[PDB]
């Protein structure tokens, strides 16, 4: 019962969203690339500047909704790749360019806000699929190893969008497989192993969504 989308070449790097508020941005190319993937059998870095400018319904690097981007992706007819609208750190005007086309999307899915066992699902039949989290606490900044559980945590303060490229089971305790965006050195090479179906810690649940492509 179980599923890494690493190891299946669902996932490419980790990245740095550095000191810019887009974490969301990272979020929803991680899951276009893991459904490009999924449907052509390979993939690419996507760009999140291309959402971070382009996503008027976002704040850009001030927070946004996965929801939105991958809606503007649809309405926009397309996602360019990294090297196309490269990453730069910073809002700036928006530079779409038809051209860099390297994903689409026609719609998208929330899963029912707390319903883990839905987001399994999701997870299984769909791919990486992105969720959103309370990051805020200390003990995940020095996250290294194992499987992250805090008691503090607060599913009520969402503050984070990552990615769950799978989930499994370490040493007879239940867990999302997720990808952060602060870097590969972050956590274990950029990735932290967070409880499952134990009460929707950090509401790993409360906000997670996929696209349709
Ligand atoms: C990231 N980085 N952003 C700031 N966080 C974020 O957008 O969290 C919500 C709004 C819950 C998606």
């Amino acid at each position: 019962d179980s599923v890494d989308y690493r190891k299946k070449g669902y996932v490419t790097p980790v990245k740095n969203q550095g000191q810019c508020g887009s974490c969301w941005a990272f979020s929803s190319v991680g899951a276009l690339e893991g459904q490009l993937k999924k449907k052509t059998g390979k993939l690419l870095n996507l760009s999140p500047q291309n959402l971070v400018d382009c996503v008027s319904e976002n704040d850009g690097c001030g927070g946004g909704y996965m929801t939105n981007a991958f809606q503007y992706v649809q309405k926009n007819r397309g996602i360019d790749s990294e090297d196309a609208y490269p990453y730069v750190g910073q809002e700036e005007s928006c530079m779409y360019n038809p051209t860099g086309k390297a994903a689409k999307c026609r719609g998208y899915r929330e899963i029912p806000e707390g319903n883990e066992k839905a987001l399994k699902r999701a997870v299984a039949r769909v791919g990486p699929v992105s969720v959103a989290i309370d990051a805020s606490l200390t003990s995940f900044q020095f996250y290294s190893k194992g499987v992250y559980y805090d008691e503090s945590c607060n599913s009520d303060n969402l503050n984070h969008a990552v990615l769950a490229v799978g989930y499994g089971i370490q040493k007879g305790n239940k867990h999302w497989i997720i990808k952060n965006s602060w870097g590969e050195n972050w956590g274990n090479k950029g990735y932290i192993l967070m409880a499952r179906n134990k009460n929707n810690a950090c509401g790993i649940a409360n906000l997670a969504s996929f696209p349709k492509m």
